């Protein structure tokens, strides 16, 4: 067996971005592997995708992943 | 199996985004394997999936995950 | 056998998004498998899936997963 | 056997968003497995499907899975 | 034999989304195996499908359940 | 087996970007691995995909990751 944990506590801004581009497909985190026995997808934290995507003071929160 | 767990506490702005662009298809996080045994997606935190989408501020929480 | 948890507690705003594309079919998260024994699909924390989808200070619970 | 369990306690605003593209099939989280024994498809915390669709401030729970 | 269980305590707003597009089908969580023995779909926290449906301040309360 | 875990404390802005340029299709961070066992894909911290995408005083929080 396997354990992971986090938590937060607490005990006490401008941004321009326009897009323009004539194209973009866009995969945000991926991966392939044929003839594989333990194929595992984990994400954490902040993460987004699009096109145009903007991460502003994002996290503030805490974490951890294990696998295998 | 795997056993894991996670909590918040708590104890004491602007942003341009415009899309433009003529195509995008979009996946947001994703995986294939073919003749495989034990396909585990796992996600957490905040994650989606937009052609734009934006992450101001996001993640206040906490997390973790783990797998086989 | 297997054994996952999560709690919240507590003890103590501008965007501007506008979509403009020709096309997005879009798949938020997702997988395939053939031939397969033990296809797991787990998806926790914030997930949505749209041509546009926003994520504004989205994850103040918390949460986790395990599997197989 | 398995066991999974969730709680919340507690002991203590805009966003623009215009849709426009010209078409968009969408499918939030799917798997497809042919030939297949446990498909096995879970979903948690805040999962929705919509060609838009908006996740402000959207989950203050929490919440688990797991499976076999 | 299987256990499960949830419920919430408690101790102690604006968002513009108009539709637009020509077309679009949607499936919000779906799953599909052929030559299959323990197809099983769960669903919990919160999920809709409608070609707009929206998840402003969504999941106040909280859950499990799990299976095989 | 395994274990990790962290958490956030505390006990105590002008950028110009503008898109411009003719085309990007754009992957975030990506790996494939063809006749391989034990494909882990973990992300922490905050990463996010768009051909555009901006960290203003993005990660105040505090993670970390181990696997196999």
């Amino acid at each position: 067996g396997v354990v992971a944990a986090a938590e937060k506590t607490k005990q006490g801004g401008v941004l321009y971005v326009g897009s323009k581009t004539k194209e973009g497909v866009v995969h945000g985190v991926a991966t392939v592997a044929e003839k594989t026995k333990e194929q595992v997808t984990n994400v954490g934290g902040a993460v987004v995708t699009g096109v145009t995507a903007v991460a502003q003071k994002t996290v503030e929160g805490a974490g951890s992943i294990a696998a295998a």
